[PDB]
């Protein structure tokens, strides 16, 4: 439960607005829904799980508990996981999504701890890009002579190259805005 | 289900090189694993399935003083299915359709783009231009939420600024997607 990311997304939702099961889903599919693709069945299942830890109270409207608000602070401060599923690419790495959740509910949990996660993740995107940048020069040196399969592969690599750059650029925009704060 | 996403990725993979179990897993991670997170167990289970469909054929190759390796290659029927799936339009019922961060058409197009060929590129260009038209809907929407809710983002503090930054990530992704979708469309224009 504390090693997953949806309980926490819902903890953010509850932190801002204490809603119900359906009100929660409804709220989630337009607030955090643009980064997380979760179903109503998932939202409800996790809401059950959160009441099992006493993370949410039965005020029928759910409320974040003290224990749940503590977990959000804990989770936001918790650094980058080495066991995280998808390490090594901006398209597969789920940290970009987690940072967005942490960034939203940065009331519970502090900005200093998150800043370091933003700078740590950016450093990883540089390893990713530096890898892609190597495959480019060492596989697609002179990118104008490419014809069919070779060019299709280049273009695909160029999508990954863009994503890595995109991630770094956002991570920079995030890191900049968290400094002036 | 048969005609899902991973099988076609594996057809594209085996289209590039006839690989064995481990070779296919290894080379998928090296290439298509940078956009696709799939487990080796999953890769092999689809391999089994597509052999039952006769989409892939297995040949035991002779290795001296080596366990003889079983190599899978794409068959005629599988080569046909890959061509069929590249041509098949985007689903209007698929999830996360409303965001570049949430949409898997970006990934499907990448796979299609890999194993395209002279005959499939034309139909593939169709989906490129269609998906770009959707990213503009998504972008046009985010830019609306920006102007309506986050005009003058210099006087933003705390929650408001955190939310804007998050919205700023979505705008970049849509832009990024459009830029790539344009680069692909242009490179096919020759
Ligand atoms: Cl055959």
């Amino acid at each position: 439960p504390e090693f997953m990311a949806l309980p926490h997304a819902i903890l953010v939702s509850l932190s801002e607005q204490a809603s119900s099961g359906y009100e929660l889903a409804r709220r989630f599919d337009r607030s955090i829904g643009y980064f997380w693709t979760a179903t109503h069945q998932q939202i409800y299942r996790t809401l059950r799980v959160m009441e099992n830890n006493n993370w949410v109270r039965a005020t029928k409207v759910y409320a974040i508990s003290d224990s749940g608000r503590a977990e959000l602070a804990r989770w936001i401060a918790e650094p980058l996981s080495p066991t995280r599923p998808g390490r090594g690419s901006a398209l597969t790495d789920s940290s970009t999504r987690d940072i967005a959740v942490k960034l939203r509910g940065a009331g519970y949990g502090d900005v200093a701890a998150l800043y370091t996660q933003v700078t740590a993740l950016r450093a990883e995107r540089v390893k990713s890009l530096d890898t892609y940048r190597g495959i480019e020069k060492r596989t697609f040196a002179d990118p104008s002579a490419l014809d069919g399969a070779a060019l299709h592969q280049y273009l695909v690599l160029r999508g990954g190259i863009r994503a890595e750059e995109s991630a770094i650029d956002w991570l920079d925009e995030v890191a900049e805005a968290l400094q002036e704060k």
